[PDB]
């Protein structure tokens, strides 16, 4: 439906009020149903008309107008309606037209750290709530980790490129307001071994299958036998996956040994049977031999002797039925041996590409995964395809940024809150003996968890962050994820793949560019650096690394049909210093609650919060995306005008 269709693109049931509507609605909940449906309905239709044209700022007026009896009949229930979800940035967010001009006066002074999708998303609601924003940045660009090259004719992202499901996802919005060009992912993705031989279909089939189940047995481990702790440590996602595979491998032995001993009973009995056999001819040779030692005696001798032979002859012939019975047993058993061994060597390299592929995803070397939580968030996935953007992902900071307040070189360095407003300490990057002081009455910080995780610290609190924070910071993990990006002249790959995998010799480095993406209108190859081989690679150079793609490349295509790149950029988001990382996964000893302790606001000690938190790390559904980001700088840009201009 069309208004129930507006709600799921929310996030939100199209049928029943949320927890969060019902704190700030207290009279409906409590009160009849048939209001309550009501209050459903202009909720819903007021989403619908906003995510039909998210290109305008929809206004009360504007809503109350497109309102069909009897709903534009209760006026005062339409505009609190209309300013709830304005507040909680479920309307009018992103970059949209403004019909109301931005008020001259502003109320409060909003100092955002970073300027990456977080921050951006903040800065363009409280810029729209009237208050003074100014964000600092310490790089020279805006979009923090969605980062885009751009060279001639050549387009490629170094951080984020996929867009999840657009079903309920924020970025669908986004997109129609920026004007991205998506291009759903074709999920055919050919693996080739180390040598350049394509993986034959059948034995891709069975090892991904492998994985499933293997994957599966963890979960059930983990969330049926309750199998988490081990040690008094966590038990990780690698650390389980080994355990099964050890069962495996038990299991494998043990059909080994049963076979064995069915040989060797059919071997024994066949012995045995032969044996006595040998003793009936010899019992047969020495009667057929008093057959030819030979009168009514004698008569009836040979009647007794032809009687008694071919009594023991049908004896042997019957041992000799049971012979062949027992021989053509043993000679199927030998023809049909179980598996020698559970994975190939080269079926293992194959199922570590997959565990590479989980890598990517997560960030981080399975060793270091929650078992119970590293897929908390599941449930939240988006309905949809997965895209790319075709013209740049930087699209969209880049037009969030549009009439901000943006310093860019300007680094925090020290972070100052009181209970009578906060001071904000910066050094510019391009001439470090520059400093610059920015009083404010709230601070939020939307540094990536890379950075808050860092010892000694970059950025300085004063006073210093509480410790159920800091053990938040110190517990959750930050992952690397890195790309070299390889430009041609010439498209020498298979035009309509999207992917292919390139299947690593060793376990230790399966993460080494694994996985190539062909996503781009110019000849551009994008290989992904991940798990352990993401943080080592980043001391290689540029040259040595191209140089170890073009191999591959070489290997798969021929070398003949690999020219060489005209421009390579590589990623090397670990020691980059403003991200120190690529992106937060659920470490073991953390979970979901960690995400929340993240984004809980600061007070100063007897009070008003006046320090926020924003960014992918602190948004417990919707962790490591932009998406992700973007909603938490919209929750707190909310939580923010809440405090400082009244609920
Ligand atoms: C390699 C890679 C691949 C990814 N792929 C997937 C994908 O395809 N799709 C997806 O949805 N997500 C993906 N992500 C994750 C996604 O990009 C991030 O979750 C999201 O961009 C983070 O936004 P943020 O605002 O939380 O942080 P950021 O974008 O990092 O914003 C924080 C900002 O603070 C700035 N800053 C840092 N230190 C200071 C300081 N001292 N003073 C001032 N400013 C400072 C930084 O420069 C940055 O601009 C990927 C990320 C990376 C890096
Ligand atoms: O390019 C960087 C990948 C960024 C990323 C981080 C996430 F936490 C979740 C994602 F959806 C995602 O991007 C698409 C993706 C989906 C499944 C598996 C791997 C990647």
């Amino acid at each position: 439906s069309g208004v129930e269709g507006a709600a799921f693109q929310s996030r939100l049931p199209h049928d029943r009020m949320t927890s969060q509507e019902a704190a700030c609605f207290p009279d409906i909940i409590s009160g009849p149903q048939q209001t309550q449906k009501v209050f459903l309905f202009i909720r819903n239709r007021t989403l619908q008309l906003w995510l039909d044209n998210p290109k305008i700022q929809l206004t009360f007026e504007a809503t109350l107008q497109q309102l069909e009896a009897p709903y534009n009949s209760d006026t005062v229930l339409v505009h609190r309606v209309h300013s709830y979800l304005e507040r909680h940035g479920l309307i009018n967010f992103g970059i949209y037209k403004r019909i109301k001009p931005l008020p001259t006066k502003k109320t409060g002074k909003v100092i955002i750290i970073g300027s990456g999708v977080s921050g951006l998303a903040a800065a363009r609601q409280l810029q729209s709530f009237g208050m003074d924003v100014t964000l600092l940045e310490a790089r020279d660009r805006v979009g923090g980790r969605v980062a885009t090259f751009r060279k001639g004719n050549y387009v490629a992202d170094l951080g984020a490129m996929v867009v999840t499901g657009l079903g309920g996802n924020p970025m669908a919005v986004v997109s129609k307001q920026v004007n991205m060009e998506l291009a759903k992912i074709k999920q055919k993705c050919p693996l080739y071994e180390a040598n350049g031989q394509a993986v034959p279909k059948e034995k891709d089939e069975m090892v991904e299958q492998e994985f499933n189940r293997l994957l599966e047995a963890t979960s059930y481990l983990s969330h049926q036998l309750d199998f988490n702790v081990l040690n008094n440590k966590p038990v990780s996602l690698g650390q389980a996956l080994e355990v099964v595979i050890q069962l495996q491998e038990k299991h494998v032995k043990d059909e080994q040994i049963e076979h064995w001993k069915k040989i060797v009973k059919t071997q024994e009995e066949l012995k045995e049977l032969l044996n006595k056999m040998v003793n009936l001819k010899e019992k047969i040779k020495e009667l057929h031999q008093q057959y030819k030692e030979a009168d009514i005696t004698a008569e009836f001798l040979v009647k007794s002797k032809h009687r008694d032979l071919t009594a023991l002859c049908k004896e042997y012939d019957e041992l000799a039925e049971t012979q062949g019975k027992l021989e053509e047993k043993l000679q199927e058993l030998e023809a049909n041996p179980p598996s020698d061994v559970y994975l190939s060597s080269r079926d293992r390299q194959i199922l570590d590409w997959h565990f590479a592929n989980l890598e990517f995803a997560n960030a981080t070397p399975l060793s270091t995964l929650s078992l119970k939580h590293w897929d908390q968030d599941d449930d939240f996935e988006f309905t949809g395809s997965h895209l790319t953007v075709r013209n740049g992902y930087s699209c969209v900071p880049v037009a969030l940024a549009e009439g901000l307040d943006i310093k860019l070189n300007t680094a925090v360095r020290q972070v100052r809150y009181t209970a009578s407003g906060c001071e904000v300490i910066a050094v510019n990057t391009r001439s470090t003996s520059q400093t610059f002081i920015y009083k404010c009455d709230a601070v939020l910080c939307t540094l990536p968890l890379g950075v808050l995780k860092q010892q000694p610290p970059a950025v300085q609190f004063v006073p210093p962050l509480p410790e159920w924070k800091t053990s938040a910071v110190q517990r959750m993990g930050f992952g690397n994820l890195n790309k070299v990006v390889l430009c041609f002249d010439r498209v020498f790959w298979d035009p309509s793949v999207n992917l292919f995998g390139h299947v690593g010799s060793t376990t230790a480095s399966r993460g080494e560019l694994f996985l190539f993406w062909n996503l781009y209108k110019a000849p551009i190859l994008l290989a992904l650096v991940a798990g352990e081989a993401a943080g080592i690679m980043e001391n290689i150079s540029d040259d040595v690394i191209v140089g170890r793609c073009l191999a591959i490349l070489k290997g798969i295509f021929g070398s003949s049909a690999v020219p060489q790149p005209k421009e390579t950029v590589v990623s090397r988001w670990r020691a980059d210093p403003w991200a120190r990382g690529s992106y937060s996964y659920v470490a073991a000893g953390s979970s979901g609650n960690d995400y929340d302790l993240m984004a809980q606001p600061i007070t100063p000690g007897p009070p008003i919060p006046r320090l926020f938190f924003a960014g992918e790390h602190t948004i417990r559904n919707y962790p490591a995306t932009v998406h992700g980001a973007l909603l938490s700088g919209l929750r707190e840009a909310g939580r923010i005008a809440d405090q400082f201009l009244g609920a």
